């Protein structure tokens, strides 16, 4: 599969990002399982990236993509469009699906 948008708060509805815009964000990453791996928000500092410079694994540059300023959703994504059958050594898995909560807080 690719990535499922299913919304948890509604945003603007009209501003979506545009490829080169940075979207600042609040996240959480966790396994299909639920364990969190990564969030933003226990760090207390908003995640920036440029989008369509493949700073982000592409479930986020496509699902991002979809959300408008002030809306937070619930990202599913598969692991192609993520971290692969490599995954990531010690934090993810092969073949993970991971769940992503996402707040896009603004766009610069």
């Amino acid at each position: 599969m690719g990535v499922q948008v299913e919304t948890i708060s509604p945003g603007d509805g009209r501003t979506f990002p545009k490829r080169g815009q940075t979207c600042v964000v609040h996240y959480t990453g966790m396994l299909e399982d639920g364990k969190k791996f990564d969030s933003s928000r226990d760090r207390n500092k908003p995640f920036k990236f440029m989008l369509g410079k493949q700073e982000v694994i592409r479930g986020w540059e496509e699902g991002v993509a979809q959300m408008s300023v002030g809306q937070r959703a619930k990202l599913t994504i598969s692991p192609d469009y993520a971290y692969g059958a490599t995954g990531h050594p010690g934090i993810i898995p092969p073949h993970a699906t991971l769940v992503f909560d996402v707040e896009l807080l603004k766009l610069e």
